[PDB]
């Protein structure tokens, strides 16, 4: 995917971290709550690793313009 579909992409995953979150209320069952934080753990590195590949894509672009600039 391109830049604008990896910012989609984050914004969904944080998204989905936060439905998430939002369904462990503590009128839940002890072992399903300890799933659901095992669920948003395992989301939010998702997250994490996508905004490296944002970092990454960002930053790319940034380093060839100016690579391209300090010819000569």
């Amino acid at each position: 995917m391109n830049l604008k579909d990896l910012l989609a992409h984050r914004e969904n995953l944080m998204d989905s971290a936060k439905r998430a979150r939002s369904a462990i209320t503590d009128d839940m069952d002890p072992a399903d709550a300890a799933q659901a934080v095992e669920n948003v753990k395992s989301i939010i590195s998702e997250i994490e690793s996508t905004d490296e590949a944002i970092a990454a894509r960002r930053g790319v672009s940034d380093v060839t313009q100016k690579l391209k600039g300090l010819t000569i």
